[PDB]
């Protein structure tokens, strides 16, 4: 796979640097690398594809070495180089597409795609050019056990889940208390609601707590934290716990008082933030514990007093919400992002050719289902296909 | 254009690599490139500016070469290189601004700005260093017809439009039905509202459809689809279609049921997702068809039963929402972004010097018009100007 | 594929110049070219077919060269020649069919068909003869991007569309204003109609508009504009707008007064012809904006007076008409035309061998839906297959 | 003119035959032609434009010659040739646009546009390559006065004219008899009509005759003649000849019995065809006499009898029609077609730059007024501008 990255990198650098009129000093080393690749690939045959609709293509390599007698590149040199490079780029695209569709429950990190296995053999090692990109760098760092890491803008760490838990309810659904939440991508919204606005509760303060259990621990995560969860602050009618009926929800947004956001690693408090909204930072964490409160306002003007009676009807339902966005972070494992398109490329490749559902990845590579159960073999296969997709996206956009 | 990018690249590399104390091994190739640039541009006169308020500046080049017998660079070397580099940097900045401010109805891709047009000659072909940047690489891959691509974060593809259609209405505006939608940049938010909560609809389901056609195909796009469109989930007062009288809106957010999202290319259905929210992928799509349904809930708690009567008033109006953010994508033609600053650079350079409204681009380069009408001439000019803006932004920030 | 065109050209020339009794000075150059072709192709085994019902074929070349020490050609020379040319024509025909059947969504300009993708290699650049034909020269220009153009006799730029709009209507469909149109191939036929003969219209003048939006802008188009669109100028019964009922239409034609035709190019009024008929010229345009008027006759013979009453019955329905035939045009991209058989050739090759549906083209190469949605990928695939079809038609008819 | 055509021809052949990898035997003669053109154009300062909105450009030539010993062309050779070819193509395009916009009452064939007049000298005679195209060959044959001929597909010889004559009439316009005709493009639709259905005519036969006089004699013209003119066979209301009143027209279509079409040159009856339809041939003619007859049905079923009464009112009016297309022809002078973009090119070139209205051509070059008055001087200027446009179409489309 290092060899595949090196082929992609030297093809990109050749299509970049080898231009009409550039000095030979600018591309002497690149020509050395290109000649190395050409000789090491010459007299060889590869077979790509044969899964799904992805067609069988046979590659045979026999090319001429780029010259060295030229003091300054001219149209002959450029044309010969590009006639070679088009062929090589199509080969690399096909190899990456072939590898992205294969899938192994056992030994995921090892290379599928017998063509790519032959590339991984012991006479193509001399094509290893440089492993500069983040994905290949982490690939090497993981193959020789070391501290990996990927910087993610807005990771999809959270499996999609919009739901609610009712700590107090009745079949009439007139007097409810609980927490609604939505975890999605990099966003958390929670809304603890009480229909009685903390009357029978002790001290007229109702406690609310929400736990979000990351499947992988993040690092140095810049996290925006704001009050007043938007999505749970307008009236709704929501199906019951089992769909039997539907209950009406009519929020009146109080302010969440003495909020406390804790970032936990294996149960140890790694960070805590007490009533400090706006940007904050989580050093290293795999669980988020948001503990907020609904305090009945002791002093109340006539309007809010009328909003909150003490009899049964409760025509307005008090609500306190929090919003929490992981703006950026650094994850040891590989995840989807908003900055990158690796998941898009992998799933598009799998959908182009109607690849049959393999063992480990869920159908259609549904990211929610993939991240809810993120077992080690699944993670290994995801890393392999993502790094291959990066190598492809180096050239095929 | 390629020569202009090469000049910018070598100047950036001269500003970076050529610093005091550096080994000559680290700067040998760049010094040879710099010497050739000096030699080829010596004894040549350029004249930039001369439109709007951009001052007419004459450039004449008479600069000495750089040494080779050193082992480690010192102050003398750096000082002479600095004096030359500042002059070339200013010259390149002014050439880029001159090329950005200009348009052309016919032959957009070909250069304007007689300085750059002179640069395009055979005499300067020896400057081409390496066309590494994404914009210049796509410039070459399109200048000779090949498959290009620009990767975008939150590509503001949709022109701004907030509007609504009413499939049932009457001047008292008491019993309406229809859709509202806001398309803005990268986000669609569509809300289908029925004032009767689908009382008399077949099977008590009201169907809503929203077709949005992009002006360019987006390849391998990652999208975030969620329910409960925020902006149409609170009470409003909205104009009539004719603007005569205003009508009240008072949403209760039902969920959308059997929601389908169809990503279509050239009419054919490329992808379709069936009640599956969260992160999704679209291989290709010239248009998006969001279809959903407002189903009257069969089992109604007394509260919601009170909300939805069979009488005429309908004091509360049922709604079902959808929101859809193109978190990232890849496009064959340039667009503005939330990550890049190319549009900002171009518009700022136009506004600084008060360039009169030209043939093709709208006044002020307002992206809404510029993407609403995206003729091939406008596309070609936008690509040229954006490539020049990237070339400038290499050196100037 | 310029090499493919060169093979086809040199085989056609060999068949059309190597004739018995002809001086060797007429075919010295072509014998040189043919020997170059033979030497280049010797030993190179090609493979063709393997899609749909197209048979798999293997092509092998070991051919001797033609004589050069002959003063004047004779029977034996021509017979050995034509033995070679028959085989070469067969190989070229198979390659062309294999390249027409195939199709590629991404990077559709590049060759499909492993035979042609091998011809694209470096060994075969010595076969390039010349690029004389319009299609091959436009192909070369676009590949090295320049302004190009195909000249078409009576293009079928318009997709078939016969329909109508009703500006005034009733459920009974007794008193209708509106427009009726048929766009088909090169002919627009638009007819406005008023059942009241502009009774209550302002000053007895009823305006009529018709926008038609060409998918690709045409250049230097010759147009024939006449009045009295014939197809909407006799009795009919037409389905309703939705399609429930039917309505009767009994046209008596008035003469269309102060007619105007505006040829626009992205909101750019390129040309305006007012009160002109017969041949006209639209130098460059993307939309045709037809306008005409129904003027009630100020004076009336009592026959006409009996036709047009003031009361409701309206037995006879006044109409105005316009026919607009695009005789010839120049289009930047390719289009089917009534002169050459490129589209017919491609569709014949597809149907003869039952090629399954591809990614980009519609089923059956249906021109109507191929031109309603004519995205760049579809356009370049169409250009590839059209150029290949021209290459084939040079030899096989 | 011969020189300018040779410039265009050799540039086209240089853009075609000089391609990468083509043998030198394929392009030797063309290379010598190119060298001759370069040598005899070097050091000449041409000037172009200065009328209307044409920019006043100045061209100066000092270009290098092309190699001679290389046995097979290569990329850099093509690159230098293309750098020269771009400039020369631009020069020719500008010169042809300059020449197409000039006129002269006296000596319209001699060159205007002083650049072309300079090219007409004795220095530039060595350029003359070969006069092969139709227009240049006719230009030579018609300068050194010989018989020439342009082949035209659908020649628009006829000026647009839609009108009628009334051999019987009244102040009502209630019992008429006469003819109507549309002569447009290459189409003659002539429809005789009689409101009495030839009731009282001698033997119930009404003889209709129509003489169409061409502005120039056509040769070997294929003509499609069909009965029942489709353009006048439906209801109408037609403003009177005076414009005072209107008159209703309600056709019922008889076929024309014993139709006879005579094609006349200089009075004599060159061709005559009686009761024949379909394709017919006029070897040489200048006028078309169409003579048909409306014969009352001797036997008549009750419905058609009810249509045709002996009384006055005549609710339905009998008509007999003819349609005559000139599918193809050969003409001595130049004309527009549906197969050539020469008129389109000239009119477009004048419109793009707003040439001042000249002495000889009509305003805007509308073909109807250009052909209706077609004096020899106007014909000569038309031939000159058309051949220049033909020269320009060899490079620019």
């Amino acid at each position: 796979m290092e060899v595949l990255y090196s082929l992609s990198k030297t093809l990109k650098d050749a299509r970049d640097k080898i231009v009409e009129g550039t000095l030979y000093s600018n591309v002497s080393d690149l020509i050395q690398q290109f000649n190395q690749m050409i000789v090491t690939m010459n007299g060889n045959d590869f077979q790509t594809g044969g899964i799904g609709n992805l067609p069988i293509r046979n590659w045979t390599f026999d090319f001429g070495l780029l010259g060295t007698t030229l003091l300054n590149l001219d149209a002959n040199y450029v044309e010969t180089a590009r006639t070679t490079i088009e062929y090589f780029i199509d080969f690399i695209d096909n190899v990456c597409m072939d590898e992205m569709v294969r899938e192994s429950q056992r030994n995921g990190v090892a290379p599928q795609s017998e063509a790519l296995r032959k590339l991984a053999g012991i006479k193509f090692k001399r094509i290893n050019f440089n492993n500069s990109s983040e994905y290949i760098e982490n690939w090497n760092l993981q193959n020789r056990r070391q501290r990996t890491g990927f910087v993610f803008h807005k990771p999809n760490i959270f499996p999609y889940s919009a739901s609610f838990t009712l700590n107090r309810s009745q079949p009439m659904h007139d007097n409810l208390m609980g927490t609604m939440w939505l975890n999605a991508g990099s966003e958390i919204q929670v809304a603890g609601f009480d229909y009685s606005c903390a009357l029978n509760a002790p001290a007229n303060i109702q406690q609310f707590e929400h736990i979000v259990q990351l499947r992988r621990a993040l690092t140095t995560a810049t996290i925006t934290l704001l009050p007043d969860a938007e999505r749970f602050s307008f009236p709704r009618v929501i199906n019951s716990a089992d769909g039997a009926t539907t209950w009406f929800f009519n929020p009146i947004i109080l302010r969440p008082n003495n909020v406390e956001v804790e970032f936990l690693l294996n149960g140890q408090i790694i960070n805590t933030y007490q009533a400090r909204f706006g940007t904050i930072v989580a050093r290293n964490f795999d669980t988020i514990r948001l503990s907020f409160q609904l305090m009945r306002p002791p002093n109340m003007t006539p309007a809010v007093n009328a909003l909150f009676p003490q009899a049964q009807p409760f025509q307005h339902h008090a609500t306190v919400g929090l919003t929490l966005r992981i703006e950026s972070a650094v994850c040891e494992s590989v995840l989807a992002d908003a900055n990158e398109t690796l998941l898009a490329n992998v799933t598009a490749v799998r959908q182009e050719y109607a690849i049959p559902v393999g063992p480990v990845f869920p159908p259609g590579m549904n990211w929610t289902e993939l991240i809810t159960n993120y077992s080690p073999s699944r993670e290994d296969n995801l890393q392999r296909v993502f790094t291959v997709a990066s190598i492809r996206s180096m050239l095929i956009k």
